[PDB]
């Protein structure tokens, strides 16, 4: 079907440099891109909330920043999740 | 004298990709090095505490984890500044 990061493009913030390998290298797994933080191309920015307490860019308006379940939840559902359930907020 | 960042491994935590490049550049010009977040052979995590409230990994007893002013403040001073005078709030010091 449609894989669950098709035409998304990701970003991550709150995790160690081991677990953000991981999780790009899960985002290609499933159909998406990734690339740095705060690039003005990324469609979302997944963040580790018990981290992050404001971000250190000014956000698109077309950008998503989502708490992390977003993204295993997508993969457990094997669809995108919808973002908006799962904003990060603060 | 001796450059700020000499015998230095830094790593960089609340940071854009743009500011954390920024700072890498900065800290080769000031004679140190970098790894990534979380590598066991930083000897320095500067950490961007306004965007930040925890770490993502346990740091090694060695490390000395910093608040942001420690990188500018030690590039003001032209020598390396205290690590524990800007102790990042929720680490202890090196033992």
């Amino acid at each position: 079907g449609v894989p669950p990061f098709q035409d998304c493009i990701l970003s991550f913030l709150g995790f160690s440099d081991e677990e953000k390998t991981n999780m790009e290298e899960m985002t290609e797994m499933q159909g998406g891109k990734y690339l740095p933080l705060g690039d003005e191309r990324c469609t979302h920015l997944v963040v580790e909330e018990n981290i992050v307490k404001d971000l250190p860019f000014e956000p698109s308006k077309k950008l998503y920043v989502v708490k992390q379940e977003w993204f295993w939840g997508s993969i457990q559902m094997d669809a995108r999740a919808g973002e908006t359930m799962y904003l990060y907020e603060k």
